[PDB]
């Protein structure tokens, strides 16, 4: 059964958009030094965007910024920023505008998470997650938005959440709550700031080869109809699409990128997929 | 006519729905219980026999309300001063709750703050203030009560009051929409995670409840967007709350109930603006 | 105490009438599928509370036996009318008889349904169509006809549709049901909006499994409340929604599932079996 | 610059092909209602990008004129097959022909629909049933038949249903449509889960109003204009492409923000101007 999934759901890990389509465009990406943020930056730069990446670890940031800069031939700028601090965010936005200009693409990708029984969390642990995910995305959006309105310019905004932002989930509760907050913000500002030329969309990723929580991966895939984890390149292509001018009428959308995981686990009778064809013949007799 | 039809068939029943003394021996904890919706909920639960404990920042109003309800129902209402955004204040509040009344059977997360403002006019501190009261406050209260319930091998029904815009978003109330959305995801998360400890979690999403008013013309415009043709009442909301926090709803867990007179379905439906089309105009349209 | 004991102690079913004696005096209720299972349960409670109930379904014999049984129990007369809801002519006659024998309904419960549990590939076009007809078209026809008569008479009513938790999420193996049930949900939200000016409000209950081969025990493991629901509990919820206490509840969709949907839908809820001791080891890794 | 100027500048439609030239070569696409409007636009893009297209609907004349017109424009052959989707036999015969003239589909688009805008109380039972039959049962029959054939041939495909933003919310005045479309969404999510093992994936686009008087609805669209057929086609093509091979069970709004605008309780405050907001905070 995995031969059908491998042949018909095989990943296409190369650029989807036309060459140089992001030339003249400036992108700002929180968490752009690692994992998903890095892949989005990698693609946007390769397609001609001037990228600006921000997070806490300047060492990883600079290394990644230089690595992509030489790989694509387009300059990637690194700026140190803790998104939960409004003054640092203010500085980062100001520096973004000086070294690159007002952004056409804003990607809120920075996150933190604990996997834990909720009863083992301290108030500070809870607050930490809310600060990075919700308030951090809020501060970045508030400041850039304020500058864009000031400069009579618009932009595409993108927030990366999770499939559990919409459903909730035990064991990742502060994240689930913060991420749900991030989605509500996108929907709110898609409505409010459309008049300013700003649009807001969301990707809800399932487990991507970077999941979280050798035998565990095999178990995870059993809950994924597409029979595999996602890839950073595939996610980047989706992100680039939503941040591109081809999607200029996509606003307030929320797109699952999960190989079908959410629809599988959420469906009441989907546990019946374990039933074999011979067993079904017996049940259909009654 | 429309007005007389709505008034007759959507008439508010503002009396206790549940059987008298149905909450005897139960203890309820209500954040924001001193005013508005919290007060209405406290008043009903106390009237039905519950021992209530109400918590908020303003001790004077909280004490006044607690004494007012106590005298009306003959059941004690305890006031405790608490800023829910302060985890240490929350810890001491829950500690006092357990000593004065007992472990709660009912926990109502009702305290909130809001600004109506263009988002561009908000400071980071204004945004954070709302997130702090709504999301972190409800989290801190839930976390600490939950910890004490698990320790005590006891369960409880939890209720969070959100808004119809928690699920949809809304411009002009963005910090609130975000924080209230977080509150809903928390309820769904802990309905699942903590069912095994005897805790269940539900949500009511209220539309506008009768509680800038000036001419009264704004209310007239608000009602045009409500199918039921009126604002809701505190007593009706309280009945819904009491039901969800009652043993009759012991199998209701992770539910989200709109209490809005049909407002959300009206405004969200793409072609609902066609309600302003007359019978005559429809005749010509159906003839095209 | 263990999980089971906490669930038993703190989610115990209260299977007696919730609303005050005689609260439905002078109310007429129309309940499709009112002769068996959930429909019979709702009919029993409404009648006991004073309503004049009219039940309608295909099997006149089962319908008559139920109507007699409830009439003798409660003292209040329950009328039985033979109706296949997918037949619009039969629905017309049924509503005409309803108005003649009882009066214009104050409560309309669309409860009749059909369902197959089967791999979708095994379904014939007729098998699919059969489910759509009973569930979606049947609820539509009953709703259209009563609505037309209520508008004519300048009378209002509370409408209630019983769907399922999988109407919102979808689910394999019950696909025609999921589609038809989702349709029934959209209908309620649509008419909640459209027909408020006529004094008609529309709400929905989404039930999980309600108690009536070892799979019963298996379902419970996916229910945070640790048991199946009961008919009496569902009836209480139904009565509340169809009562004047809920006269401002309109367009609501209420899960009645012991937390099943939130449990199965949450990505990390598969970690629920990890014990106190095992969690210490996981936290040691992070 | 004013609202209309920013909206036009930063939400300008890009109506050219997004995906790489010939990216759909060796792929067969089956589109219901492919002879007109949105179906026509998706067929045109898929054919121009190299796909072998098959279109199916009731009106053979239009279904031949569009197919010939696309064939000559793109150079790639488009086949026309008469099919009323609400009839299982016509569907079965249509699936058999699709496999004969082109082969097993790699792309299935369920786009065919019918609608009335009417107060619900003026609808006959037949009028309701018509919409349910075309939209829900029609999509079901097409999906069931093609699905069955793909399982038998051990072949996979990407499925795409075009619904509406009101499928999720419901809406007065379009009730049979809202219901049937809601059902189509549920079907997609259901089969996304059920048929993963068969290599079949299912997604949904929910469009707002597309430019194919009624222009005051633009005041309810944050992006400040109606959408275009070419923009929708680009989104549709992406979802039906191998670039989207891990996208499954998704529902994408393509509405310029209309749904979030109308559904948000306080969004009716959008006309309040800069000057007016000062006194409110006092
Ligand atoms: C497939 C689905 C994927 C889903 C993923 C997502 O949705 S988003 C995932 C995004 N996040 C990540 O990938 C990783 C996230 N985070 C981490 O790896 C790291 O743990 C971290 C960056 C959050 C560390 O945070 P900080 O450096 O700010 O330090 P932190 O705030 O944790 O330390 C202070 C408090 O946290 C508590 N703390 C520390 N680690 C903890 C843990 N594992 N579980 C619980 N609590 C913890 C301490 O007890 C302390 O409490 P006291 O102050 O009371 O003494
Ligand atoms: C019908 C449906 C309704 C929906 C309702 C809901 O969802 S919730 C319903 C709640 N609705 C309400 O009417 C709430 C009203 N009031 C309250 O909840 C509370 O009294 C309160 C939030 C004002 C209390 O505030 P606190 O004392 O906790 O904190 P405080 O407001 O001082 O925080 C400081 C920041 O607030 C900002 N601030 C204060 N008023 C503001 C205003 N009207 N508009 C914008 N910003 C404001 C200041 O600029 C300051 O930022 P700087 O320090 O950077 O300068
Ligand atoms: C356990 C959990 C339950 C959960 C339930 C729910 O959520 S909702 C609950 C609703 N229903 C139920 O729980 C249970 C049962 N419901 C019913 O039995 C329904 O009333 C009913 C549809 C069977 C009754 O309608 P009919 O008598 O018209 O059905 P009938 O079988 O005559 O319809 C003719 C077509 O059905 C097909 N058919 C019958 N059984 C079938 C099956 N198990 N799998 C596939 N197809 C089947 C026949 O092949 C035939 O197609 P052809 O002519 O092409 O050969
Ligand atoms: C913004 C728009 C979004 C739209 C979304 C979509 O998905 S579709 C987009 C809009 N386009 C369309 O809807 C196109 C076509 N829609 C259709 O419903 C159909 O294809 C069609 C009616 C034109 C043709 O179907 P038929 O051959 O069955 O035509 P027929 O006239 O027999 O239709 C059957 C029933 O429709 C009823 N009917 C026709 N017009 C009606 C109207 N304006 N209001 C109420 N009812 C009407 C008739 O009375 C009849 O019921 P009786 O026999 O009882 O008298
Ligand atoms: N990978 C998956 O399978 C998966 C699944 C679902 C959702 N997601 C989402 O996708 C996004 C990226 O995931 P990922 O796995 O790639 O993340 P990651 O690489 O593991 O790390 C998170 C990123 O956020 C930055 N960050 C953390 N705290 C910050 C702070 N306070 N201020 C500024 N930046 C901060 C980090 O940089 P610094 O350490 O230098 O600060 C890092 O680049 C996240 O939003 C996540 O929720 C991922
Ligand atoms: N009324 C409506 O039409 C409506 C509509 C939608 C949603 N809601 C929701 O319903 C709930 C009640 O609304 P309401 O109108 O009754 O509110 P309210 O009376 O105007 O006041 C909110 C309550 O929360 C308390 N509170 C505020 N900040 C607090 C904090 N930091 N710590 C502890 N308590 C705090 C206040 O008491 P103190 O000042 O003493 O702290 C007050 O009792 C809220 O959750 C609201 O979001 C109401
Ligand atoms: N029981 C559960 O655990 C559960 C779970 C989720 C949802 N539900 C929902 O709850 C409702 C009641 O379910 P139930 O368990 O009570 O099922 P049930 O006992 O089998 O009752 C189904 C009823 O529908 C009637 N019916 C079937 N086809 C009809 C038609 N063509 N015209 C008129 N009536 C028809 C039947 O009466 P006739 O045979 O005489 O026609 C029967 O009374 C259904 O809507 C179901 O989808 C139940
Ligand atoms: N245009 C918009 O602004 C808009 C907005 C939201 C959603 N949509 C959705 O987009 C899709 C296409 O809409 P459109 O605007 O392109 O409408 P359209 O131009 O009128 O196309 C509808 C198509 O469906 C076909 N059709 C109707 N009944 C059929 C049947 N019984 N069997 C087979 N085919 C049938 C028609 O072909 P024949 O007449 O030859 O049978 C026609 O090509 C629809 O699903 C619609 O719901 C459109």
């Amino acid at each position: 059964t995995e031969a059908l999934q491998s042949k018909f759901f095989s990943p296409l890990q190369k650029a989807m958009l036309p060459p140089n389509s992001f030339q003249g465009k400036v992108a700002f990406i929180t968490g752009g030094g690692t994992g998903l943020g890095k892949g989005m930056t990698t693609l946007l730069s390769s397609l001609g965007a001037q990228c600006v990446i921000a997070s806490r670890k300047m060492d990883v940031l600079k290394a990644t910024a230089e690595q992509i800069s030489s790989q694509t031939g387009n300059k990637v700028h690194a700026i140190q920023c803790d998104v939960r601090d409004p003054d640092m965010v203010q500085n980062t936005v100001s520096e973004l505008i000086k070294v690159a200009g007002h952004p056409n693409i804003v990607i809120n990708n920075a996150a933190g998470n604990f996997i834990s029984p909720t009863e083992r969390l301290s108030p500070n642990a809870w607050k930490t997650i809310t600060d990075i995910v919700l308030n951090g995305t809020a501060f970045v959006t508030l400041e850039i938005g304020k500058q864009l309105i000031k400069a009579q310019k618009g932009a595409a905004f993108l927030s990366i959440t999770t499939i559990y932002a919409e459903t909730g989930s035990g064991f990742v509760v502060p994240s689930a709550s913060a991420k749900a907050g991030v989605e509500a913000m996108s929907k709110s500002l898609a409505a409010e700031w459309g008049k300013y030329g700003m649009r807001f969309n969301v990707i809800q990723p399932g487990p991507i080869k970077t999941g979280a929580f050798g035998t565990f991966e095999k178990e995870m895939i059993g809950r994924i109809p597409c029979g595999r984890l996602g890839t950073v390149e595939e996610l980047a292509n989706l992100a680039a699409f939503l941040c591109s001018d081809y999607a200029s009428w996509i606003n307030g959308a929320v797109i699952k990128f999960d190989g079908g995981e959410e629809v599988l686990i959420s469906g009441e009778f989907n546990d019946l997929r374990k039933v074999t064809k011979e067993q079904w013949d017996t049940i259909e007799e009654l």
